[PDB]
């Protein structure tokens, strides 16, 4: 269930004499209330009808209008909301409607309310669909990330919403909102951990993250590997990254068997660098803050087991979290140095920024132990992705069609959407190099791709798929600034879907 | 037939009676000689295995040894070429071992030469498609672009090369030729265009160029039109690119109906801007003499019906060259001047080097009065495209999934390969304007995307595709700097299945 302060239910009852603090119905722009509201409507003898006419609410999505106490209603408060003028509603109008409900209830004293929305259809969206679009996007709106504010905002009253849905409906409606709940808990793990400033959010405290969890989850069991492992196992690349910074390195390994002996496990690999200035090659100073959203990668993996061990899926995942933090010193990596991966192959590393890619190739190397079914790595790796796709749509790459088509379905499904790029081996050339088996960068051309065609190199074992959620990951600026959870929804999807 | 100097045969004898200046044969990297060549080397006596044997050739692939003549054969000269270790080949060791062939045998004195290639194996490529990519490649290998150069090469010796099939084959590879010969043609005039420096290749040039086009084919029909013309229909955003140059602006029509005139046409839309400064929104210096390539978008379209012309398709096909040239002055368009397209929708011109959609957007409108079953606009668009899919893949958007798989299946056949991105709704807001309907850029996020969406208000009347040739049109550096002719063979490859 649900951790952020709400709780969800899922009821079958008459909207017009349901006790509630605040009863919430659609109002079309132009066209008929719908059957709902037209019941509470007649409850209350035309009134809301009444002030309808008045015409203070056009209707448009998420336009509202609050009402008091009307005749004949339980219901100490009716919200309207505009519905727009279509019979379907998109995704993006349907979070907005929702989105603009949730932001009157914050404001409200009211301690719960009812949403009478089940009139409401979605473009290709039946019970269970819109369910998990409606409550992951009503409990990850009420994420706040306050730690390091002296002044925190008022508690909200509003501590219970219920979703009222036909009796034919309601165990559709029921099952959306449960698996909603679990991602959306999910989605603030991920995001506090993306939230934390990078002097307290390094690999050592990941580490006792992970620990914390399994303390939680009696399934899980974590293993954390410093960097004297990291040594004996021979991850040459991680440790080129890792070793101008003073904080060391941790690769931590999740793992939670849910399905039988038998089942291959599906594997996540998480890039962890939780701050990237660079290293030698030194970013920028413009932004550069937004570089502790360098470890989203590594975050959305503990979020995405967070929902899978909440809802006990019959799958075995196993998560590895490659962490370390980039930094300049006398020490630090240089353009130029050649390192020996894990796998054997030897790396040019000419430009020391490009480093997600070095410890997440030593992680791929590691992965192949599990014989995994899947493997999907996630990180904030390329700028040229927001070039690319823009920061909605997560770039995705792999070296199995198949794979790629089931994640591209979750995204869909999940309205956390990810979109193919192509690593035609006309690419791989860009990464050769004159003194090493690989350079680790391509030219300024395709760099999204060139990233991806880098770590195909050290996957060709298993059926794998590459998300770069540098666009997506994160809000750069406004008062939304701040890690977005993304992609565990897709993620927690694909893997329900695995599940079945 | 092929226009560059070069007659290309089918012929089903045997290659070991042959009389040729040069006859080829393939060698494997240890594997035995193939049909062909064993046949070869069977009528020498062993001399060809004897050779081999000795080591100076290993096999791969566009490796060469050419022996002079061996007894009992008729060939003059025997060319051996690598193939490589396995059992079929890829389009792109095909191709480089066909342009390996052809370097040799141009250095020779040689008046032709027989290509016994036919057991050679392509992935996914029967006779038919193995003829389309190699005569493409020969053909298009004897490329030349010389008129300014005071010394000019020698002439080349070789005018005639014959294929050999088995009987069975010969009429797929007869076709397949036929087909890549015209694809060539095109391809030829499409580079010419675009090599040709701005100070030549204006768009008054281009009007001629179409009109000496339609005296070659009495199956063309052309209209030029000038300034006056665009300001009667109203072209607003084409004329607002077009002002600040001394060189007026053209539209180019071009029509040819092959079909029976109940069957709706196809169109072509080329963005044909003959030098590109940026305008008041200047473009940096360095490498600025690239942007005579920036009619490589009209170039294609005259290069697709060139070829389109010679075949005869049974098809009817429109072209419009939206022809202008982009410079600063003290007349010139500023950023953020207001214009009214010919749909009548305002736009903000908020960057005077985003002008190619701005001269497109009014062909688009323009198109509508030939109610086509299908709009493709092409153009060098957006540097943003080349870190997107950088130089060796066009992105490709549109707004008929039907259309776009279409494409994109004809580029896989054509080696010229495009690859889709996603017009999704919410790029669309990067367009707001607070001043006029729409803003001529979004911001620096999905650049390729967000000029697409620009384009894809103007398209909303038809299937419509958009490629975005900035990477592909051309080759930037080097010794083989200068026009590619993509994509033609994608677009011709396209049209000869809408003709079936
Ligand atoms: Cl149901
Ligand atoms: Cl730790
Ligand atoms: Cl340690
Ligand atoms: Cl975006
Ligand atoms: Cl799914
Ligand atoms: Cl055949
Ligand atoms: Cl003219
Ligand atoms: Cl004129
Ligand atoms: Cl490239
Ligand atoms: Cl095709
Ligand atoms: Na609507
Ligand atoms: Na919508
Ligand atoms: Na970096
Ligand atoms: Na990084
Ligand atoms: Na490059
Ligand atoms: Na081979
Ligand atoms: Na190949
Ligand atoms: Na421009
Ligand atoms: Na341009
Ligand atoms: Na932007």
């Amino acid at each position: 269930y649900f951790q952020g302060g709400m709780e969800f239910l899922v009821k079958s009852v008459r909207p017009e004499t349901l006790k509630t603090a605040t009863l919430v119905l659609a109002v079309g722009e132009g066209r008929k209330l719908g059957a709902s509201a037209k019941a509470v409507d007649d409850a209350t003898g035309g009134a809301i009808s009444a002030v309808l006419k008045r015409g203070d609410l056009a209707g448009k999505v998420g336009q509202t209008l609050l009402l008091q106490s009307l005749p004949n209603l339980k219901a100490e408060r009716v919200l309207l909301v505009g519905a727009g003028k279509e019979r379907e509603l998109g995704d993006r109008q349907y979070r907005k409607l929702a989105s603009a409900v949730l932001s009157t209830l914050k404001g409200l004293a009211g301690a719960d309310a009812a949403l009478a929305l089940g009139d409401l259809a979605v473009k290709g969206r039946g019970a269970h669909a819109k369910a998990r679009l409606l409550v992951e996007t009503l409990a990850d709106g009420l994420y706040v990330f306050d730690r390091y504010k002296s002044q925190k905002a008022e508690p909200l009253k509003l501590k219970k919403l219920t979703l009222l849905a036909d009796k034919a409906d309601s165990a559709a409606v029921e099952q959306g909102s449960k698996e909603a709940q679990a991602i959306a808990n999910g989605m603030a793990l991920t995001r506090d951990l993306g939230n934390l400033p990078p002097n307290v959010c390094h690999p050592t405290f990941l580490g006792e993250q992970a620990k914390g969890l399994a303390k939680e989850f009696k399934s899980l069991k974590v293993e954390v590997l410093d960097e004297k492992k990291l040594r004996e196992l021979g991850m040459g690349s991680f440790l080129a990254v890792a070793q101008g910074s003073d904080q060391p390195p941790r690769l931590i390994i999740l793992q939670y068997n849910g399905a039988k002996k038998d089942q291959a496990p599906h594997v996540l690999v998480g890039k962890g660098i939780t701050f990237d200035t660079g290293g030698i090659s030194l970013k920028p100073g413009l932004g550069m803050d937004e570089m502790k959203f360098d470890m989203c990668g590594a975050a959305s993996v503990f979020g995405t087991f967070r929902a899978v061990l909440e809802l006990q899926l019959p799958i075995n995942l196993v998560g590895l979290l490659a962490c370390a933090e980039n930094m300049p010193s006398g020490g630090a990596t240089r353009p130029g140095d050649i390192v020996t991966t894990m796998s054997g192959q030897t790396v040019e590393i000419l430009n020391t920024d490009a480093e997600g890619r070095l410890v997440l190739c030593d992680a791929l190397t590691y992965a192949e132990r599990f014989k995994p079914q899947s493997v999907i790595d996630i990180a904030t790796l390329t700028g040229a992705c927001i070039v690319a796709l823009g920061s909605n749509t997560s770039g995705l790459m792999g070296n199995n069609e198949a794979l790629v088509r089931q994640l591209l379905k979750a995204g869909e499904f999940a309205d956390d959407r990810a979109w193919q790029l192509p690593l035609f081996d006309e690419y791989q050339e860009q990464l050769d190099s004159p003194f090493a088996d690989i350079a680790n960068i391509g030219g300024p051309k395709a760099g999204t791709i060139t990233a991806g065609c880098f770590l195909s190199r050290f996957a060709k074992k298993y059926h794998w798929a590459h998300l770069d959620i540098a666009g997506t990951a994160w809000i750069s600026g406004g008062k939304d600034k701040g890690a977005t959870g993304r992609p565990v929804p897709l993620l927690t999807q694909y893997l329900l879907e695995r599940a079945k």
